[PDB]
């Protein structure tokens, strides 16, 4: 999940 996000930045 927090991957997920991550990938944003
Ligand atoms: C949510 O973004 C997210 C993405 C990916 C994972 C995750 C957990 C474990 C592995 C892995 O290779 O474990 C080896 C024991 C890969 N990806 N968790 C949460
Ligand atoms: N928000 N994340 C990024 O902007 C980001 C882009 C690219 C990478 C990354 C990581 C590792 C490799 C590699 N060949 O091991 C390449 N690019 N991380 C973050
Ligand atoms: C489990 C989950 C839920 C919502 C967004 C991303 C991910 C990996
Ligand atoms: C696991 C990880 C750590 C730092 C930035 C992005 C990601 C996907
Ligand atoms: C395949 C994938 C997708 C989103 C963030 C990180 C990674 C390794």
């Amino acid at each position: 999940l927090a991957a997920a996000l991550a990938q944003a930045l």
